[PDB]
């Protein structure tokens, strides 16, 4: 029964055909279980290890490498000679990377928990029911509970399903619904029906929600829903139906692979087309088999050369580093790829209480009626100092301190504040300051009583623990609190019934003290208190009261106002039914207006500045609050969201106003709105949907399982460090301090991390471009391989990985937050930059091919064959060049390859320096601007010499130490790269501005 809350207790029994004293019969249990299933959320997909492992091979690039591993594995097999010592090295290396690669991937999935499986923490293992086949109650597994079951719950129990309370055994029943309604304070439940069929959970006072806890009491009820049909199960279904896209970088990264894959095949076709002349050679002769090997061999080098094998690890290292940095600033990022999206945040939706404000309540003003003589009228306004919950402060009249006792009206004001209050104070000897015990609003009233001290007590005679609740205790001893009529959003008021302490045999002298929202409370007042006397409430005086309330709640004071009243002649105790909260308003009528207290929940001290940063960064800020519209707007003006005197009629809505707009208009309202007051439980999600229909990167805050859907949907869900574990697991980030300004600081950190990432990414991909040209040039000219797979891999993983990582630590621009949000569609490389890397690539390709070619010719140590043709052949099966001797297989010399690799390494240590800045010359921004970079280069070169001299290695890499002469030819070919890019940068700065 989805509508149970609106049904009478009897109608629910009738609906299910069950008796409240016996429960369901075994036949009913059978049929019901059959019809509704078990009371549990479905179990998550059985993603097995094998499936997991296979998934680490879905990527196009990992497939290419896999293929190349196979070819490499085949060649290191169908070859002639016993040089097997360095045969299977190449294939094992590739495979080893893919292996370690899959390992990591799997390691993550094993430690990644999802929010949905986190909801299963709120479902108890057992529940208690009454079934016809037994007199006493029997506890069974909660999953075996079904709609119709008569259930029993008691204090300490975790509610097993959504239940319609049938009968409350205890004096009252209290429930902790924090996880679902935010209401941290336990709420009283009743059994009467709640008329509205569309009432939100907070108002279903006759319902117990599965996953919730009994704070106090014992009750009997009937199960209305179970499984995914409960409030929490519906939350679980929204979440499961929410798909989160890949981050902008993942999308670009994936398109890069699709394109890289398309290029590799095209370069293979080209290498083939350029050698179509082989069909013009005689059939007999020539090593066909030793030719196909040549082609397959370059394919392997081709694939290894185009893939930036070390990129994923570089990104991850930068993200982990930045992430630990963000933590020190109170931003706990859960998803590494989220740091990127964070920098892109274009809209931040923030709850007010506790994030934009401190949630530290404090009464600042209050007033009573001074005189009412016909059309004439005067009030008695006061101020109170102290913003802490500590009883340290004073009352003032026109800044002049006064004594509260000299005004009777204040004595009663204080009485109401003390009595009609379920909160208190507690001096924490540990921390050294007073803390609240209950809701912040009521505690502020408690704190106010101590500051007022309407009876003058020896408080300065008591300790710090006794000072806490002194003046309250005094007023407590003068009035006996019979019972209290709880607050309910319908009437927006609360009251307590009291009778004097010292009163003999008599049935007269009782009073009701009412506290609540002004509008409603004042409308039920027929009298106004003037000191100790009373007079009939009039139109004039009412307006006077309401004008001040409006000023306080809507002016720059942004105060939350409460009207305090007292029913002088409260109905006889026997004539009141304390069970139907629906009658409480009628009982709180014919009241006498006593006063108004205005309290403040102060903005965080850093919120003002952070909001300004957002305006500077082009980041829109939307506040979500429970304040009525007026005060919401006033607060938005106060903190900077709205201009002090700007029009906002069309930029602020309550949930009601928003629901009344047609779908088309809601979408529009979301693009311009900055204030949402009294918002429904589904609104955050709809607001995120509309915002996304404008391609906005949205950050949204939340804390309870009810915010879980919007958190998951938003590009950057933000959870409170003091919030629920479910909200956290559904968010990309957690605020350890719950402070709004932590979001802004994370965004900035996000913008900085990405700029540096843009650099080391272009750096790495840049080098792959040169490698492919080198492998291409060699393949086109039919030259001996200048660079082999193992060398490239060492370069792309180690040699270049260090500088790349170092670049991650590039100092951030100073105008980071003075620029609008970066567009997600912004490519990493295009336009003039694409040309620059086109050029650098050609350069690197020619430089490495030419470097090996050099040794093979114009060099001493090498077969000085100037303008000779290595291209001519590579078989000596004809021997045209050599005229006398016994040597041929020298084309496989390590020296030439060592020349190419050294050129690569040197041009890359150079191009890294060219990477410190996109367009700024090394003249303007010196290499030493990043010390890590310089140092990384020193380590890379050292590692280079390492693989050249430490015997085991030079064999594996096929390298040979160079002569001081050769090294200089490397510097003759490399160093000039800096000048090339310098010239291209110069062009971007002077002939490309506007
Ligand atoms: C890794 C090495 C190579 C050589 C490769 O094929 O990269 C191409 C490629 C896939 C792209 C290109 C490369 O295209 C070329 O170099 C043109 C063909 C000439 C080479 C042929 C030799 C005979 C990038 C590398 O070229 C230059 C010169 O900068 C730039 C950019 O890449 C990025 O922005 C990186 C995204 C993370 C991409 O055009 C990109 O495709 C896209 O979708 C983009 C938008 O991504
Ligand atoms: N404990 C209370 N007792 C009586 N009235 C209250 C209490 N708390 C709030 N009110 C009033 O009722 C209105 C709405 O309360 P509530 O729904 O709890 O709002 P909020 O989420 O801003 O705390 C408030 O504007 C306030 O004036
Ligand atoms: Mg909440
Ligand atoms: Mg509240
Ligand atoms: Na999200």
């Amino acid at each position: 029964m989805e509508a149970a809350h609106s049904k009478s207790t009897e109608e629910c029994l009738a609906y299910f055909g069950v008796s409240e004293t016996t429960g369901l019969t075994p036949d009913q249990v059978k049929r019901h279980l059959e019809k509704y299933g078990h009371n549990e959320l479905p179990a998550e997909e059985g993603k097995s290890l094998w499936e997991l492992v296979i998934e680490q091979f879905e990527d196009l690039l990992v497939r290419i490498l896999l293929l190349a591993a196979c070819i490499s594995f085949v060649l290191a097999w169908f070859e002639e000679g016993e040089e097997t010592i360095t045969a299977f090295v190449e294939p094992f290396v590739i495979l080893l990377i893919l292996i370690a690669n899959a390992i990591v991937g799997v390691w993550q999935e094993r430690n990644a928990e999802n929010a949905i499986e986190a909801l299963k923490e709120y479902e108890p293992e057992m529940g208690k029911v009454y079934r016809a086949d037994r007199k006493s109650v029997q506890r069974i597994k909660a999953r075996d509970i079904v709609p119709g079951d008569i259930v029993e719950v008691a204090v300490g129990d975790k509610v097993p399903a959504d239940i319609r309370i049938l009968s409350i055994k205890s004096t009252t029943l209290r429930v902790d619904q924090s996880i679902l309604t935010g209401e941290s304070v336990s709420v009283i439940k009743h059994t009467e029906p709640v008329p509205d069929p569309r009432a939100v959970n907070q108002d279903k006072k006759n319902m117990l929600f599965s996953g919730t806890n009994i704070a106090a009491g014992k009750a009997l009820g009937i199960v209305a829903t179970t499984g995914v049909s409960t409030e929490i199960g519906k939350i679980r279904d929204q979440m499961a139906a929410t798909e989160q896209d890949k981050t902008p970088l993942q999308q670009k990264l994936d398109e890069f692979g699709e394109q890289l894959s398309k290029v590799i095949s095209l370069i293979c076709v080209a290498v083939w087309l350029i050698n179509i002349g082989h069909f013009n050679d005689p059939v007999h002769g020539g090593s066909w088999i030793r030719g196909a090997i040549y082609y397959f061999k370059i394919a392997v080098a081709l694939a290894v050369a185009a893939i930036p094998e070390g990129l994923p690890a570089v990104i991850t290292t930068c993200l982990a580093l930045g992430t630990r940095r963000m933590a020190k600033k109170n931003a706990i990022v859960r998803s590494l790829p989220s740091v990127e999206t964070l920098g892109c945040t274009s809209v931040i939706c923030s709850d007010k209480t506790g994030t934009l404000t401190t949630n530290q309540m404090s009464v600042c003003k209050m007033f009573i009626i001074d005189k009412v003589d016909g059309d004439f009228c005067s009030l008695n306004e006061f101020s109170i100092t102290g913003s802490t919950y500590a009883p340290e402060g004073e009352v003032l009249k026109n800044d002049k301190p006064i004594r509260s006792g000299q005004f009777d009206g204040l004595v009663e004001l204080a009485t109401i504040c003390a009595l009609c209050n379920d909160s208190s104070l507690d001096f924490n000897e540990t921390k050294g300051v007073y803390e609240k015990v209950g809701e912040a609003t009521e505690t502020a009233l408690t704190t106010l009583v101590e500051k007022m001290n309407v009876f003058n007590t020896e408080v300065r005679n008591l300790s710090k623990v006794e000072r806490a609740n002194a003046c309250n205790s005094v007023i407590r001893q003068l009035m006996k609190k019979e019972f209290t009529l709880e607050f309910s959003r319908d009437r927006k008021s609360m009251s307590v019934y009291c009778s004097p302490a010292k009163s003999s045999r008599a049935a007269v002298g009782n009073k009701m003290f009412v506290k609540g929202a002004p509008e409603g409370v004042i409308d039920r007042c027929n009298y106004v208190r003037v000191g100790t006397t009373r007079v009939p409430m009039t139109g004039p005086v009412k307006e006077k009261i309401l004008s001040v309330i409006k000023e306080w709640g809507t002016g720059r004071d942004t105060l939350r106002c409460l009207a305090l009243a007292t029913r002088d002649t409260p109905p006889k105790r026997e004539e009141m039914v304390l069970d139907d909260s629906s009658r409480f308003m009628e009982y709180e009528t014919d009241l006498t207006f006593v006063g108004v207290v205005g309290m403040l929940d102060p903005p965080r001290k850093e919120v003002m500045g952070s909001i300004q940063l957002c305006r500077d960064a082009g980041i829109r800020v939307i506040m979500i609050t429970g304040d009525n519209k007026g005060t919401a707007i006033a607060i938005c003006r106060r903190i900077g969201i709205f201009g002090e005197n700007e029009e906002v009629a069309d930029r602020a809505y309550t949930g009601r106003e928003f629901d009344d707009l047609p779908l088309a208009e809601q979408r529009e309202a979301c693009r311009r709105a900055c204030c949402f007051a009294r918002v429904e439980p589904s609104h955050k999600s709809k607001i995120v949907e509309y915002l996304q229909s404008y391609d906005e990167i949205t950050a949204m805050t939340g804390d309870g399982v009810n915010d879980a859907p919007a958190l998951k949907k938003a590009e950057i869900g933000i959870a409170m460090g003091s919030g629920t574990a479910v909200a956290k697991t559904a968010s990309e980030m957690v605020l350890a301090d719950d402070n709004f300004s932590t979001i802004v600081a994370a965004v900035e950190e996000g913008r900085a991390i990405y700029n540096n990432m843009k650099q080391f990414i272009r750096y790495l991909i840049s080098s792959n471009v040169g490698e492919v040209v080198c492998i291409f040039l060699t393949a086109a000219l039919g030259l001996p391989e200048a660079l082999i797979p193992v060398q490239l891999l060492w370069v792309n993983l180690v040699t270049d990985g260090l500088p790349a990582t170092a670049l991650g630590f590039n100092p951030p621009d100073l105008d980071i937050m003075d620029r609008p949000p970066r567009s997600p569609k912004e490519p990493l490389i295009s336009g003039w930059l694409f040309f620059r890397y086109m050029a650098i690539g050609g350069y690197v390709g020619a430089a490495t091919v030419g470097a090996a070619a050099w040794w093979f010719m114009y060099a001493e140590d090498g077969p000085g064959v100037t303008y000779h043709q290595l291209t001519h052949f590579m078989q000596c099966t004809e021997d045209h060049p050599h005229f006398e001797g016994l040597d041929c297989e020298i084309f496989e010399a390590p020296e030439p390859m060592t020349m190419a690799l050294s050129v690569l390494v040197t041009i890359e240590m150079c191009n890294a320096l060219n990477s410190l800045s996109e367009n700024q010359s090394l003249m303007r921004m010196p290499p030493w601007v990043n010390i890590w970079l310089l140092g990384s280069i020193c380590l890379s070169m050292s590692l280079h010499f390492l693989i050249l001299y430490v015997d085991p290695l030079p064999m594996i890499f096929k390298l040979k130490a160079l002569d001081l002469t050769q090294w200089l030819m490397v510097l003759k070919i490399s160093l000039p790269v800096i000048g090339l890019d310098e010239i291209l940068k110069f062009i971007a700065r002077n002939y490309l501005e506007g």
